[PDB]
């Protein structure tokens, strides 16, 4: 309804899935439509690693070489020939959307093929990781590669983080990164009521103005999060997104709760 209106105001396509984990209440709009998840996949990879490595053991270091470095790695770019702890990899991936950190997290997990296995165990047969960064960012409406539906992606985010194989410490370390992430400030954070806490991970693919934001939103007073997945995109390959679209979509969706 009003989301269709926002699709008209911004000449864009909105994908929404939101789940209040307390009530089990869901808001869906183009929720079974495929979108490039882009960097929002970093939250998923980070959480999967965290299921396998206890907080105390995030101090394990791993070697970084030139072959590991991919574009848009503001943190990892300085670790060629150096060691980095898994904790700092996760921090890089989440806070700076470091692409090299995210690939190394997927490697730690055991590779794309293992992320796929985990996804399927969580009943997610939609989220479709195929490539590492940055190649996963070359979205095409014609390919399913590195795409998901807001519903499949949110359900996974809910089963992985919102409840709940993560220890209290690993769950806190991930969510704090997401809460403290100043790079998602123009998205969901921008549209939610100022007293709501928002723990997000944003994404922007190279093509079709694919701009996304996923978050754990805590309406003031509630501790149970509302999982919010907003995927947007446009008709043209070189289209530039408008973050206000996501900000407005989040505002609208939050009234439903
Ligand atoms: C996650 O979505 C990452 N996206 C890319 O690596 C592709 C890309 C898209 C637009 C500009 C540059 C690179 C990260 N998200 C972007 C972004 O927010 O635009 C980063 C440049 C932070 S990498």
């Amino acid at each position: 309804k009003e989301l269709n209106d926002l699709e008209k105001k911004y000449n864009a396509h909105i994908g929404v899935y939101a789940l209040d984990t307390k009530s089990g209440k869901e808001v869906k709009f183009n929720s079974d439509k495929r979108f490039a998840y882009a960097s929002t996949s970093k939250a998923i990879n980070s959480a999967i690693l965290l299921e396998q490595v206890p907080y105390n053991k995030l101090n394990k270091k791993v070697h970084i070489n030139k072959d590991d470095i991919v574009a848009y790695s503001p943190i990892l770019e300085k670790y060629v020939g150096k060691d980095i702890t898994l904790k700092a990899l996760i921090e890089a991936s989440m806070t700076y959307s470091d692409n090299t950190a995210n690939n190394k997290i997927i490697k730690e997990i055991g590779g794309i093929k293992k992320v796929k296995q985990r996804l399927k165990e969580l009943g997610d047969k939609v989220t479709n990781p195929v490539r590492y960064d940055i190649e996963l960012q070359y979205y095409s409406p014609k390919s399913k590669k590195d795409t998901s539906t807001p519903a499949a992606f949110g359900k996974t985010l809910n089963k992985l983080i919102a409840n709940g194989k993560l220890s209290k410490e690993n769950k806190k370390f991930l969510l704090d990164l997401m809460l403290n992430n100043k790079s998602g400030d123009t998205l969901i954070k921008d549209g939610v009521p100022k007293d709501y806490k928002v723990a997000d991970k944003s994404g922007q693919a190279i093509t079709y103005a694919s701009r996304n934001d996923v978050a754990f939103v805590y309406p003031k007073g509630q501790s149970e999060p509302i999982v919010l997945v907003i995927f947007t995109n446009k008709d043209n390959k070189s289209d530039k997104p408008n973050d206000k679209l996501i900000s407005e979509t989040a505002k609208s969706v939050m009234k439903e709760f």
